[PDB]
């Protein structure tokens, strides 16, 4: 199973977002801790690209399009696992120490794009996802935004798409039991990108709202949100459905 091994060698281990949770529960504070935890996911986010097989076939300049445009999506999909598996679903679970109840659901200003969260994160249960089902989901989301345009080397991108859709094929083989499997996943998969799209509107608007009032982002988050985001936003940038 070469590439189950892969993937699951290569998934990140546990992230702090480094806040302290004896401060009381405000915007501010919230926000700025979720700011860094991203910053600090995009480390890993990162490194975990680059060691999927094929990903370094791409261009230099697409490997790092295509990180810039997926990466919510992938660390929505990811805390959706991790919620589902350590608070079972009616807390988000961002990290050890960032866990939102429903209070910092509210005091974030952020509640119903957490509750679509916590709607993600259960579906995990509803469908029992395995552990290989949800490493080879998030591998494909990845493979699943670009540009209208197309990438530098768009065949060699087409090509490892295919590849990404047939060893998921392969894990739900390992037939109408598995056609009505791949539909279901292909359906779990397309219902991440409307999520990843209302976090990508709230943190463009966040980010000129603090940069209104003079509070910075973390450096990677400031330069991505304002260089690639709004290209998502404006339709130059947009995901590929399945159906
Ligand atoms: C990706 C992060 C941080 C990592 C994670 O577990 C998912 C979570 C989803 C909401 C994002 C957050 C990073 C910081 C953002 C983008 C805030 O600016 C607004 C929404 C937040």
């Amino acid at each position: 199973p070469i590439f189950l091994n892969v993937l699951e060698a290569i998934e990140p281990g546990v992230v702090c977002a480094g806040h302290d949770n004896n401060q009381p529960d405000s915007f501010a504070a919230l926000h700025s801790s979720l700011n860094e935890l991203g910053e600090r996911q995009l480390v890993h986010v990162v490194k975990w690209a680059k060691a999927l097989p094929g990903f370094r076939n791409l261009h230099v300049d697409d490997q790092m399009a295509v990180i810039q445009y997926s990466w919510m999506g992938l660390m929505v999909f990811a805390m959706g696992w991790r919620s589902f598996t350590n608070v079972n679903s009616r807390m988000l679970y961002f990290a050890p120490d960032l866990v939102f109840n429903e209070y910092r659901m509210h005091k974030s200003r952020m509640y119903s794009q957490c509750v679509r969260m916590r709607h993600l994160s259960q579906e995990f249960g509803w469908l029992q996802i395995t552990p290989q089902e949800f490493l080879c989901m998030k591998a494909l989301l990845l493979f699943s935004i670009i540009p209208v345009d197309g990438l530098k080397n768009q065949k060699f991108f087409d090509e490892l798409r295919m590849n990404y859709i047939k060893e998921l094929d392969r894990i739900i083989a390992c037939p109408t039991s598995c056609s009505r499997r791949f539909y279901q996943l292909t359906k779990l998969l397309d219902s991440v990108q409307p999520i990843a799209r209302e976090l990508y509107q709230l943190t463009f608007d966040l980010l000129i709202k603090s940069h209104m009032v003079s509070v910075d982002f973390p450096e990677m988050m400031a330069e991505i949100i304002s260089v690639q985001v709004p290209k998502i936003l404006s339709g130059k940038v947009k995901p590929i459905y399945f159906h």
